[PDB]
């Protein structure tokens, strides 16, 4: 419909930890916005099954966070593998954005990309090599006019779709608060 090589692909992952070589993806969510950040479509929100041996690598922060959110129960009950999650996500993205055109968009999105390179390279390849990291703007704003940041707050639930919605909201806030274009 609104298919455009200017559209942006937003992605957030939840993982069993911070190390792509040791840990696994347990949730993924995608959103497509147009170039002006209007949300066009939300993609699959997928809890990815992992065995107990992989959930058992989670430290206290990860265990308590993902248990309290309900994600661990969803992971245990899920019948979706990484490969199937890639397939669902690509089938969604191909309807909205051409391959290789959108930077990867989110907060500290380089971390998600590391997990995509390791565990979902077919999906990593769908992105342009660049990064749209909303936290770049967060960090520059903290240094250049930190009182701006008290006008915006996040819930931070570590439910992947809600968190990527907050990433988009953060950039929308910066568009009005710190940009003049
Ligand atoms: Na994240």
């Amino acid at each position: 419909m609104s298919f455009s090589d200017q559209n942006l692909i937003w992605i957030d992952l939840e993982m069993t930890g911070l190390d792509p070589e040791m840990h696994k993806i347990i949730e993924m969510a995608t959103i497509v916005t147009d170039s002006e950040l209007n949300i066009l479509a939300e993609g699959p929100v997928i809890a990815i099954h992992q065995p107990e041996s992989e959930l058992a690598k989670m430290d206290e922060w990860c265990t308590t966070t993902h248990t309290a959110s309900g994600l661990v129960a969803r992971v245990r009950q899920s019948q979706v593998s990484e490969e199937e999650a890639i397939d669902q996500t690509l089938a969604f993205l191909k309807q909205w954005v051409p391959e290789g055109k959108s930077p990867i968009c989110g907060n500290s999105i380089g971390q998600d990309r590391r997990f995509l390179y390791k565990h979902m390279p077919r999906l990593e390849a769908y992105f342009h090599y660049r990064y749209i990291d909303v936290s770049t703007i967060k960090e520059l704003t903290r240094r250049w006019q930190p009182e701006v940041l008290k006008e915006f707050s996040k819930t931070g639930s570590h439910l992947a779709l809600d968190d990527i919605r907050e990433s988009i909201a953060e950039l929308q806030f910066y568009r009005k608060a710190v940009f003049k274009i």
